[PDB]
């Protein structure tokens, strides 16, 4: 059960379903990574759908559900619902596509390193680039979740969270 990395999947399946957007549960690293992923252009925008801003979706999506009923809508309803239990809270996310017709998708592609038992660590010096430099990995410091690029700029270490490009 890794969150983070079923996060990844979820994104990477409404790419290729040519969706404009889709919802994750909450979580605070997901949000420091979502806030990368924005940051380099990866993503268009996340929102927290808490307080008013949870109401007024669920609504809407709750409106689409009832006119002409067509299969994968009521889902979000559904997931809407089980990401906002407890003291948790849905994310949408925002997808970026390059061309009008969604056929170029700004994520080529993006996968977890890092994970349970088998956990990647970068030193300082060790801090590896993705793509030639032309992607990021997503690294967890000591001084916050930044590109890899960053993390060598401030000399810092960190958890590969994740490799994008």
């Amino acid at each position: 059960v890794d969150p983070i990395a079923d996060m990844f999947s979820a994104i990477k399946n409404a790419i290729m379903r040519r969706d404009d957007f889709l919802y994750v549960p909450s979580s605070k690293l997901k949000e420091r990574i979502l806030d990368v992923l924005k940051k380099e252009g990866f993503i268009q925008d996340w929102e927290a759908l808490k307080g008013e801003k949870y109401e007024e979706e669920y609504k809407k999506m709750k409106e689409l559900a009832e006119k002409s009923p067509n299969p994968k809508m009521k889902r979000y309803l559904k997931q809407l619902e089980e990401y906002n239990k407890g003291t948790q809270y849905p994310i949408k996310i925002y997808l970026k596509y390059l061309d009008p017709k969604k056929r170029k998708s700004a994520i080529t592609n993006i996968v977890k390193v890092s994970k349970g038992g088998r956990r990647v660590y970068a030193g300082v010096r060790t801090m590896p680039y993705v793509k030639r430099g032309l992607g990021i990995a997503i690294v967890s410091t000591d001084a916050g979740v930044m590109t890899d690029h960053e993390a060598r700029r401030m000399r810092k270490g960190g958890e590969v969270i994740a490799f994008v490009w």
